């Protein structure tokens, strides 16, 4: 992976690919989904806390649209697998919170949405196309919250 | 680089380009979200198990080649080799060179005999996103059961 | 408050809000418009017909969780109570807690037996309007049957 | 329920929620439509005269269109039973007449189309969605009579 | 204004609109481009074969009323005495009134009995152009066929 | 019939009835249409010549255009049924060729398309629909021939 | 012009435009893209086993003359001739005048009989692009075989 | 065949029939296509080098969309049967590459688009409709190449 801190990788490019850990400990590859489903990272900073409880509740209760024959979502953060296993029964999360955990932080810091101060991941999303190339990519500041409805129109004409 | 350590069910497979008989340009990656692919690897043309094993693939080929799949066989032999034994044996199929680098791909895949200097009798079914589905590699004497290789395609379809 | 006159056919199911066994808030109002919903009321974990009864729901669980219908499991116990149930149980389904006030939605549907503290064993089925459509509350040592829940529901779809 | 006598309440508004008798003493409430259909409530002055003989022989006239999978329509009047129920049979109202009989004009008070000089319901109309909101709303002034199209028009937008 | 002289298939039904039970008025024209309409004919309220006539036609209606046709019975009494007799029999269909003028409708579709002051009971399907399809005027002692009728009907839809 | 000589009754008429013998001697009424099907009234003045072997020959080219469950055509001249049997057979024409014979041009006067002073119908054309009344109407001066594409345009609207 | 020699599978059918017995323009060209045509030649009107194969024909016209395909019979006689037989025979299917010049479009078929000046009983199916798929010219005494010609056509549709 | 030399014919003009062998001897003739496909032609100078290995890839790469129930397309340059078919064999070519041989340029210059001095095909294409008229020419000159998605749409209008 070649980190790039925060400096958030925009449409057009390749999505670094990656192998990392979901909360059931089974590993999930990024390049996997190619040729087969568009894919929606939703990245966040820390599990139990602050505006990513509502942004993954907004992803559980429109699972359907994330989750199908065309579309596949991972969340994704330093967290470790035992951490987000805990929260995503407390929270009714049953799609794939992966472990960007150690090397620390290394997939948010390649896809530019690295918060290097802090640690954690900012709140950055993108969808990846069947060819492996990011289509849509945003990096909310603090003091908004992300939209859903964003994520799903961008999927959407990825099938249209 | 594997040697005869055979990439197993779930490993993505490696990557190629190499010629055919008429001397084309092949590449696995064109396939990705298009076909299922079957790849054949066969040890020497002219001669062995792979003579019944690719007449047996021949003799039922519509059923490998379609819309939903592609097969290539795979051997350490240049295009002219494959061309004349390919026009003999009535072969439309395409056969590749995995012939300089000498066997790099049947490597890659750990299907390479380092003692003989060709590939073992494998065959892997790739998906449409790259990923093996299929893997297997009989021993001597054994040959490979085509109609298990018409099962496993239709698994990755409907 | 109704105490044990349990509500009838044609009620509206009184509204709720109740912690489940991973402390999530769970509204039947919720449901409105979108499923049918099974509400299982039962006296104390640990112990009594309900262990089997509740068995029963588990073992045919896919029947009532759907696009079409949930089910929930009410009692009096709280959270943590339900969660170590629910998991040597093998439940996945969510239990309530009428915890705090202590009965209060089981006297709201008229099953909760003020002498002992505990909701009987009823059960309704509230329709997509939140209507009460079915209803039960068998008395002691007879055992509610479960075919019979399936069919209720079965009936307010297709 | 809160008289608001003719203050007709207008869209947005939660739907005064009712229990009253048709003409064939029936109960019917206005909740029991509530994630099911759209509810079409056409208030009138007095059964056996005025514009609303009219206004209801339009809703008889299209019936179909008020009374399907997705809607349902209900006359409401400060007349009992009784008095419905003849002039239903001589008019061929088959759709339900509702009794905001007794207490007197209760439930138009509520919904701010009484007249309370006459003692009679203004001819007012609401739709009301599936979640109890109020959609459409008018109160047609005398020397003028409703249309059923715009009815139609306002419940098709709830189903498209 | 033809007497007894029934009216032939393809003729083009006389318009009537005449009062109904409940003193609504119904117009034959209203069905045009909608229903097929059976007219039935019938002398005297409360007496006679009409009577076991008009029950058969009672005993299977939604087969006669339904959104391909309607079924209107013609006699020469006025509203209170339809009304009265409908309501005793169970009758839900349109009763009219060809009754002042005295037997107007019944003489132009030529089933009058000017003797007697009454129609004949002779029946007709109208079909959606307003032409007359099946026409029938059985005589004394006879009774008419109600799978007769519905056979007619059927003939006009699918 | 109340004739009209050649005031061409315009849309939005009521079509005047009529009963004709077509060329095998069978009986035709207006009227049987109603509540079935639009009917294309073609007049034309002579049979054998002039401007309307081409405007009948248009109708025959495009039949199942104008002959079908939604549309009828009836084409209407002075000649009688021996007449317009012969030149049917010669012309290929299987759609009635109806008999204003005698009373002479007395339908084709009641539709205001006849030429008093040569005792033939001039080139009109009308589609009457189900309900009986005029919603096209056209009479071709000489020098000029109908289109079959604007009847058929015409009678497409009454079926959209 | 080829007298004898009938043209063979394969051959773009040659043009014509004759007059049919009410005499009406026939042009080949004008099925093009629409229909198959089955072409008929016949020596003479009035005579011979061509009156049993003509009945054939007429006796299952429906199978001959729909949206898929048309049938025309040829032979050297006017318009007044095949009017007249036409009519007693009750063929109401195109019969056409290849008079004058006399037999061109029998010599451009190949059928045409130039000792006796009458086409020879051949037989043509005519597909959408103008193609001859199907020929035959039964010798003296032989009858053509119309099961045969229903199926030649079948096999250009579906 | 009315030699044109260069002078490209433009739509609107009947295509010039042919008759030429295939790759592997067969006789096709562009007349035999009326009545039931759109076709396409694509002139080419010479098997086995320029610009035309790049544009009979382009064919070949979207062949469903050039041979199918509506359409069918063949390539045409001056080589005999034994050239084109080792250069089909060598590139993946199933469609009919024609003979324009003896006499030499022929069909060529009959539809305008032979070069003279070289004595080979100019880069021209054309789509002959089922009335056998050009509804689609054109002609690139040395520098450009032809795109294969202008061939498909002109196709697609002539289903359309």
């Amino acid at each position: 992976k070649v980190p790039r801190g925060s400096h958030m990788l925009n449409v057009g490019a390749t999505a670094p690919d990656f192998t990392l850990r979901d909360q059931n400990q089974q590993l999930v590859t990024l390049r996997g989904y190619r040729g087969a489903k568009n894919v929606l990272l939703v990245f966040f900073p820390l599990a139990f806390t602050g505006i990513c409880q509502g942004e993954l509740d907004q992803l559980r209760d429109h699972l359907p649209e994330f989750e199908n024959d065309d579309s596949a979502a991972l969340a994704i953060s330093v967290g470790p697998p035992p951490t987000h296993k805990i929260w995503a029964t407390q929270s009714g999360f049953t799609f794939p919170l992966l472990s960007d955990f150690w090397p620390h932080g290394a997939v948010s810091q390649a896809y530019g949405v690295f918060n290097e101060q802090a640690g954690i991941a900012n709140r950055g999303t993108f969808v990846v196309d069947r060819s492996g190339i990011i289509r849509f990519a945003e990096m909310k500041q603090p003091g908004e919250v992300r939209d859903q409805r964003l994520w799903t129109d961008a999927l959407a004409a990825l099938t249209a």
